């Protein structure tokens, strides 16, 4: 499923996202535009063989098990199916793990490099929350 971006940033908040760990929730609508395109469906493959999954782009070297990862850790205890999903909650759950891994929202290049210190809140403009 392709979100809307205030479609997309009522249902994080609905999920507790708003201001999880400190980050408000444009930066969670920010670092999903950049990491893939607010598409649940998106996956992008590494050099080190491993895949990104979903709407947050999350590893599967750590997070999750695509049977195809050699030492994966599988850390979120999920296939890295379940994270391309219309329903964002698996996503969201194991976003709350990553974040809370210590470097915070470093762990999302995109949002490192494109969402940092820029006015996030723009990404929640206009919307009805």
């Amino acid at each position: 499923k392709v979100f809307g971006r205030c479609e997309l940033a009522a249902a994080m908040k609905r999920h507790g996202l708003d201001n999880y760990r400190g980050y408000s929730l444009g930066n969670w609508v920010c670092a999903a535009k950049f990491e893939s395109n607010f598409n649940t469906q998106a996956t992008n493959r590494n050099t080190d063989g491993s895949t990104d999954y979903g709407i947050l782009q999350i590893n599967s070297r750590w997070w999750c098990n695509d049977g195809r990862t050699p030492g994966s850790r599988n850390l979120c205890n999920i296939p890295c199916s379940a994270l391309l999903s219309s329903d964002i909650t698996a996503s969201v759950n194991c976003a709350k793990k990553i974040v809370s891994d210590g470097n915070g929202m470093n762990a999302w290049v995109a949002w490192r490099n494109r969402c940092k210190a820029t006015d996030v809140q723009a990404w929640i403009r206009g919307c009805r929350l």
